[PDB]
């Protein structure tokens, strides 16, 4: 089944969601050519721990050694911060954050383009965010998650890109990952009708090339099989009576926090 968050739990989710979003707004100025992903991770952890007085849900997760996941270019997800990995002009980088505050999780990620952007990098990032946005605009009571996944896939493929099938969005609350699973493509296995109070994430992973991926021998890093670029954006939301409310909205987002479908 699915969990319906109480008004009180939703407020706690707003707090946690805001903190997760603020980690991304905070790190922005540091995402420069020459900086190491290891350094970015330390900055994020110190901020989460010393200033937000929260905890990273990534640290120790199944043995994961870092506080955030940082994925560059062909890396699809779960990139491990490393002091030896330096960002450079043209890189597209995803920093994925999940913090726990007052028992609840806030989960969000965004793409950052390093220094001088490349046209293809900007396009992939733009389309990926647009696929997340179109999905968010569909969220409202009564709609099926399958319809949303199908819409994301149709949009992405029309642009000549592909959607990663191995990973998905998910319910969230006192648990990092809870039911339901939010696939970003059409699937006969998906039959979930939304209800007010449900909290979950939408986080499509889009490849510029083919959908196939590969996991590295370090046990964490996932890359595109064809080494093409891959991008991802993620937001945590709560379903409302006439639409949804984005809990991890940032100043740079260009979609309303509260989306309504009523007249
Ligand atoms: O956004 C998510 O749901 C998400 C990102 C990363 C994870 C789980 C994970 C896998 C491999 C290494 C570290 C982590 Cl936190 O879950
Ligand atoms: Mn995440
Ligand atoms: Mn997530
Ligand atoms: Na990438």
């Amino acid at each position: 089944a699915i969990s319906i968050k109480t008004p009180e739990d939703i407020e706690k989710m707003r707090v946690a969601g805001r903190l997760a979003a603020e980690v991304l707004e905070m790190i922005e100025p540091y995402v420069k050519p020459g900086v190491s992903t290891g350094e970015l991770d330390r900055i994020c952890n110190d901020y989460i721990v010393n200033e937000q007085h929260a905890v990273s849900a990534c640290l120790g997760y199944h043995g994961y050694p870092k506080s955030v996941c940082i994925s560059i270019n062909e890396v699809v997800c779960h990139g491990i911060p490393d002091d030896a990995k330096l960002l450079k002009d043209g890189d597209i980088v995803n920093i994925d954050v999940t913090v726990i505050k007052d028992g609840f999780h806030g989960d969000t990620s965004k793409m950052f383009i390093v220094g001088k952007p490349t046209i293809m990098g900007e396009r992939l990032c733009r389309i990926t965010q647009e696929s997340l946005y179109l999905a968010l605009r569909m969220v409202k009571p009564g709609i099926n998650l399958r319809e949303i996944g199908a819409a994301i896939q149709k949009f992405v493929e029309a642009e000549g890109f592909s959607v990663v099938r191995e990973y998905c969005g998910h319910g969230i609350g006192r648990g990092f990952h809870e039911e339901p699973q939010v696939l970003h493509y059409d699937s006969r296995e998906t039959n979930v009708v939304l209800k007010p109070g449900m909290t979950f994430t939408i986080e499509p992973m889009v490849n510029a090339g083919k959908k196939e991926i590969r996991t590295m021998k370090d046990g964490w890093t996932v890359k595109t099989k064809d080494r093409s670029l891959s991008a991802q954006y993620e937001h945590t939301i709560v379903v409302t009576d006439n639409g949804c409310e984005i809990l991890t909205l940032r100043k740079d987002d260009t979609i309303p926090a509260i989306i309504s479908h009523d007249e």
